[PDB]
């Protein structure tokens, strides 16, 4: 297994154009290309986050969650390890490698929790908050972002050779409205639980180009969602804990824009706002202003950020004190511009 | 004797100074003699500090005339206020040549942005160089511009004080109404785009005071530097809003957010000009980069000076786009005068 990951680290991840995975996943869709591919990329790529998880402090990598992470990336790697010798044009070697992908996917289900449950390890037994937060925060991001892209090619392998006009995970024409409508719906379903109240949702679009279009785009909506969805549920309980004894919430505006190379996506709400001294931190692992369960765990700013960084994206949040909050989604519009963003 | 005073004094560290020590010297008990016996050690500190800083430039920008101009300028700055140290406070007649000392070092270095920018080109004309020695020079010129803002602000209070609208400490108004400020400098912008393009966009400013709804906002600041800031955003606002409408009868109009929380006191402009990608903001940041004879354009100076000025009192000044619509830009001050403290480069 030392062995196995010294081979494959001596490799770097190759990058994929929105391009690829559409072509890969079309009408020439051969899973004897895509096995042939994974059985190489795969390795590669867990090698690589099975080192970045040995650049972390001994004190962190010895608590027992992230040994318990470690110990699932060296099973998922010795799995692909093998199919190596296995021969692509036997039909049981593609069934039990699309197996062997749904096993590794299920049992890395709990990382991003987990991984957050070693870091908390590490506090219970050194009893500190100090300036190695800067290298939990570098490494957590890189691992995170190393992980979305794992589960990327392992989502487009399993939906494409195991709505139905997508390509594995990809929507060619994602509607971005009907994403947002569908984060705002299931973010509101959780508000009225709890609160029993949640602002109304107002949407416009600005297609600079052409003014009359709905705007579409090639992404992966599940990756657009999640960013929604966790962008929903703070401009919600923001906006609810700010209101806590008014009829009237003020709605959450939702603005769509679509330049030559941007499609922006802002998010405003009137929920009172954070000074500026606090808006680094809402970025940092762990870190929470709060059960409520338009709360977490402070995991859903980061991670959000690294799935718009993904294809070349990114997330900002600005506020204004007193009055309210700016969370802004930049994707690239052209499918010519989406190619994965991997640590380096 | 130069190369010797400057060693001297950059021993020392600029001691920043706080709303509440500029509003107390400045005050019913201001001393004259106090304020000259503070900045005759104050002031060779800072003018060391920041002479220093030049210094730390590769040896190619240094040579170049300009940058050796302005050099020249701290150098005679630093010489003069030597002249001072051995001199009496009890005498009026030290004191009355103190602040005349004063105004001619103000007047002499009032070209140093423009100058300072001049050598910055006369680098790029003998060595074609634009690689990798920009982000060295932008850190720099933060340092540079920042450090003699902080030298004009103590030399704009002394003269002020005790040279001789009325309200005022020195350069400081303890009750400055933002959207006065915002208006002013709507107005000096309205001017400029009118003369140029023959269109202006509107302004609407809303006011949100969080603890108290109804009434006006109002800060301890320095009006002069607000003023600085919401003119160059109001002109790149005004010049995007035009020239992305350049054929409309109806422009939309510059919206003004002023909002007063707890420990921010937040003022938002946004426009309707389009917006610019992402990929170009920070290069906006950038000394000398220019998205452009329009007055609302100038040497690309006028969003990074601007943070400067934002930030010298714990501030910051931010801009956020959206393609294809329009631009967000927010100064955030600190709110209490007790969180208003010089940030000093040292
Ligand atoms: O299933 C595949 C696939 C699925 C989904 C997205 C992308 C791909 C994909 O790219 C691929 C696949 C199978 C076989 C070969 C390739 C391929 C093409 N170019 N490369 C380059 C990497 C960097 N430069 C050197 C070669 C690898
Ligand atoms: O004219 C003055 C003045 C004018 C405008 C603004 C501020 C000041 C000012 O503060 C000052 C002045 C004259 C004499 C002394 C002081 C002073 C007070 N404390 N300190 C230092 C204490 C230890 N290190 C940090 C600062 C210096």
């Amino acid at each position: 297994a030392p062995k196995y990951i010294e081979h494959f680290s001596k490799f770097s991840p190759s990058p994929l154009s929105m391009k690829q995975f559409l072509d890969f996943g079309s009408s020439n869709a051969c899973e004897k290309t895509s096995f042939t591919f994974l059985r190489q990329e795969l390795p590669v790529r867990l090698a690589n986050i099975m080192k970045e998880i040995n650049l972390l402090p001994d004190r962190v990598l010895s608590t027992p969650s992230v040994q318990l992470v470690q110990s699932w990336y060296v099973q998922s790697l010795l799995d692909i390890m093998e199919f190596l010798d296995k021969d692509p044009e036997d039909h049981r070697t593609l069934s039990q490698f699309t197996d062997a992908l749904v096993t590794i996917r299920n049992r890395h289900n709990d990382v991003v929790p987990t991984m957050a449950q070693g870091v908390l390890e590490y506090k219970d037994t050194y009893g500190d908050d100090p300036v190695s937060n800067q290298n939990i925060q570098y490494f957590l991001d890189r691992f995170y972002l190393s992980r979305i892209s794992i589960r990327m090619l392992i989502n487009q392998h399993t939906l494409i050779f195991d709505h139905p006009k997508h390509i594995g995970s990809i929507d060619p024409n994602c509607n971005v409205s009907e994403v947002v409508k569908d984060a705002y719906d299931m973010a509101k379903l959780l508000c009225d639980k709890y609160y029993m109240a949640s602002p109304d949702l107002e949407i416009q679009e600005i297609n600079a180009a052409n003014s009359k279009q709905p705007i579409h785009m090639v992404y992966v909506p599940s990756h657009l969602y999640h960013m929604l969805f966790e962008l929903f549920k703070n401009a919600m309980r923001a906006t609810v804990e700010s209101h806590e004894s008014s009829l009237i919430l003020p709605p959450i505006k939702v603005m769509v824009a679509l330049g030559e190379e941007d499609l922006s996506i802002k998010m405003s709400d009137r929920g009172g706002g954070v000074p500026l001294r606090k808006i680094e931190r809402l970025f940092s692992y762990m870190y929470s202003t709060a059960g409520t369960p338009l709360a977490g765990f402070g995991y859903g700013l980061p991670i959000s950020r690294l799935y718009a960084k993904y294809f070349q994206g990114d997330l900002q949040l600005f506020s204004m004190e007193g009055f309210g909050t700016d969370a802004v989604i930049y994707l690239k519009a052209l499918s010519t511009d989406s190619v994965e963003r991997l640590p380096v």
